[PDB]
């Protein structure tokens, strides 16, 4: 049921920046979501083989998860905050594509997304 390689968390030829907004995304946004009671499905790439979701990566062609995001932030992988925000948005939207309203995974994504947006609304202005 083979899994694809997980998304990269480093890329030496990719140009990178550190910004106060990206630091906030790690210290506040990622850390807050990571500790949540509904974080567990999202702390690592979907193991479609072991979870018996054989069509997961047949439907989801741009997978993303908070384990990947956490390592990207720790590795200063991003050029700007928007790039990181895009990864969270991909993670949530993949759930809404793969699953139906009311599925536990969707309820979890929705709760995390609500919290994510609350924290993003307080993103500091870039210094
Ligand atoms: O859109 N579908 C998604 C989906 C489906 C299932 C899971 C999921 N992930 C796990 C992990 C938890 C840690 N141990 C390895 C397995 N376990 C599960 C799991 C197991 C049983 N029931 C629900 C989820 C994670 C996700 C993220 C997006």
């Amino acid at each position: 049921s083979m899994n694809p390689p997980p998304p990269e968390t480093s890329n030496p030829n990719k140009p990178k920046r550190q910004t106060n907004q990206l630091q906030y995304l790690l210290r506040v946004v990622l850390k807050t979501l990571w500790k949540h009671q509904f974080a567990w499905p999202f702390q690592q790439p979907v193991d479609a083989v072991k979870l018996n979701l054989p069509d997961y990566y047949k439907i989801i062609k741009t997978p993303m998860d908070m384990g990947t995001i956490k390592k990207r932030l720790e590795n200063n992988y991003y050029w700007n905050a928007q790039e990181c925000i895009q990864d969270f948005n991909t993670m949530f939207t993949n759930c809404y594509i793969y699953n139906k309203p009311g599925d536990d995974i969707v309820l979890m994504a929705e709760a995390l997304e609500k919290l994510f947006l609350q924290k993003i609304n307080e993103l500091p202005t870039e210094e």
